[PDB]
């Protein structure tokens, strides 16, 4: 969607759309130790993942932006790509961001309204935590990485404080104010924009609402992606985001118990999947991984082939 996408990007990009059928194995890791489930997935596959995630989260004393840059740029090196995600707080708060207070918290109409209005605090303030970030993807930008980034994930849910967020001064509005301070501000060219909803439910107090809610428009969206806990692998859901992503790639963004063939077999459009952290013990036996990364339309970082390398 960025005319002014590096070559890395549309190298990726070409390389998603060539899929079809075939799926990346992925896997994230808490920025902490930003490698180590990743590890362990290798470990216990004997491949490493295709895909290498983790986080900008910043919960605990320092910024993690510098660690995270130095082993994406590694892992990127080894072969391997890079996707990154932003859990963050609300404007109104400062870093470490507390997960239930802040990214959890409750936000005003008002405040969230603000966010959304240059001149108030609160936009000032969400410019300056963007800024935090921003400086890291362009340290990633002239090291030639493309990012498959994922911000304000899980956006139709109700338990992240810019989730739920309905209408023309919702959600698109943020996703698009992100857009213009990424692309244009800070020119960053070397982002994938993955817009990362939850599979939908209507569980009280724990709702995610329809895609169509708050998706800001194909101008704005490389990639649609959505997380699918406990194997909930519905057909209507997989049927629900094709038919949004109108012939843009789909993928798993988040997954808990990995998709086994026959549901790949029947849902062959996911470009990827990313196993959270250590649910790649506690939610998939041994076995489960091995069948999933041994299927043959599964694709692991040693297998990786840009069509303009042969």
């Amino acid at each position: 969607v960025n005319g002014n996408a590096t070559e890395e990007v549309k190298v990726l990009l070409d390389y998603i759309h060539s899929l079809d059928g075939k799926i990346l194995a992925g896997q994230h890791s808490y920025n902490e130790n930003p490698s180590s489930f990743y590890n362990k997935a290798k470990e216990i596959s004997g491949k490493a993942p295709a895909v290498w995630g983790t986080d900008f989260y910043w919960n605990g004393k320092d910024n993690p932006g510098e660690r995270i840059v130095k082993e994406a740029i590694d892992k990127y090196h080894e072969g391997a790509i890079v996707t990154l995600m932003w859990h963050v707080g609300q404007p109104k708060h400062d870093p470490p961001f507390s997960w239930r207070e802040s990214v959890q918290g409750e936000i005003s109409k008002k405040e969230w309204d603000d966010m959304l209005t240059p001149g108030t605090e609160l936009f000032q303030r969400w410019t300056q935590q963007v800024d935090q970030v921003a400086v890291h993807l362009k340290k990633l930008q002239e090291a030639k990485v493309p990012i498959l980034w994922r911000p304000y994930h899980e956006m139709n849910g109700v338990w992240f404080w810019w989730g739920n967020k309905k209408g023309k001064d919702g959600f698109v509005k943020l996703w698009k104010q992100l857009y213009d301070r990424l692309v244009n501000h800070h020119r960053l060219n070397n982002l994938i924009w993955v817009w990362n909803a939850n599979g939908p439910r209507d569980i009280p107090g724990d709702q995610a609402y329809d895609y169509k809610d708050f998706y800001p428009g194909h101008k704005y969206v490389d990639i649609l992606a959505t997380d699918v806990y406990h194997g909930d692998y519905e057909q209507k859901d997989y049927d629900q985001l094709v038919k949004l992503a109108k012939g843009k790639p789909i993928a798993l963004g988040e997954v808990g118990q990995l998709p086994r063939p026959l549901v790949l077999e029947a849902q062959p459009k996911w470009s990827w999947f990313m196993v959270w952290s250590n649910w790649i013990e506690t939610a998939n036996s041994p076995e489960r991984v091995k069948e999933v990364y041994g299927y043959d339309k599964t694709i692991t970082k040693d297998e990786i082939q840009f069509t303009n390398e042969r």
